[PDB]
């Protein structure tokens, strides 16, 4: 049921600062009941995996409003931020 995802940040953070502001919308996400794991591969980009796929896409419309969000990859389809 789990569904990968890949979430962007803007500008050129750190790998600290978006783990830091990732990990902020991940937690947010979580308090909202929608629970997904967090993994960076890249300076700007972490992989959120969510362990119920279906919250992917509502997942993707809070991250896609939040300060510094780059956009959302989901089953090949990106969503600009």
């Amino acid at each position: 049921r789990t569904l990968m995802t890949f979430v962007s940040v803007t500008g050129n953070p750190t790998r600290e600062e978006s783990d830091t502001i990732t990990k902020l919308w991940q937690t947010s996400l979580w308090n909202n009941h929608i629970q997904a794991e967090r993994y960076m591969v890249d300076d700007n980009r972490a992989i959120f995996l969510f362990k119920d796929g279906t919250q992917a896409w509502d997942a993707k419309d809070f991250l896609i409003e939040q300060e510094r969000c780059k956009g959302v990859t989901i089953e090949n389809k990106e969503y600009p931020g």
